[PDB]
């Protein structure tokens, strides 16, 4: 089930205000499989703590070590749709810009891009 129907809108808002007390210098991101995602398999978690000079790319590069996946196999990390691997902004940056309402960072990974 994806995170934001397992905790409430309340629930979400606490975790971060938590992350922001307990990690200050990390970007509190939600990493998450597509839902029609059938070639990549689930990641082990979906919370990630993300040091918030971390560039995007690299972001994707770790993504992608940690789906154990060979340089054959498409891997695209999604941020409101559009694909990270090109993007050499801090997450400092992408959080401030694209942060839901809730205050994570919600990404999502596919083996393709839509359009």
């Amino acid at each position: 089930r994806p995170f934001k129907q397992r905790r409430s809108f309340a629930d979400r808002c606490k975790e971060v205000q938590q992350i922001r007390d307990q990690h200050p210098s990390k970007i509190p991101v939600i990493i998450e499989r597509y839902k029609g995602e059938k070639q990549l398999p689930v990641l082990d978690k979906t919370k990630f703590l993300v040091p918030d000079h971390v560039n995007m790319s690299e972001l994707v590069k770790i993504i992608r070590r940690r789906l154990q996946l060979n340089p054959t196999q498409a891997f695209f990390l999604l941020v409101n749709q559009h694909s990270m691997v090109s993007v050499s902004t801090p997450i400092a940056d992408i959080y401030e810009q694209e942060k839901d309402e809730d205050g994570f960072l919600y990404m999502v990974y596919a083996s393709q891009e839509t359009f």
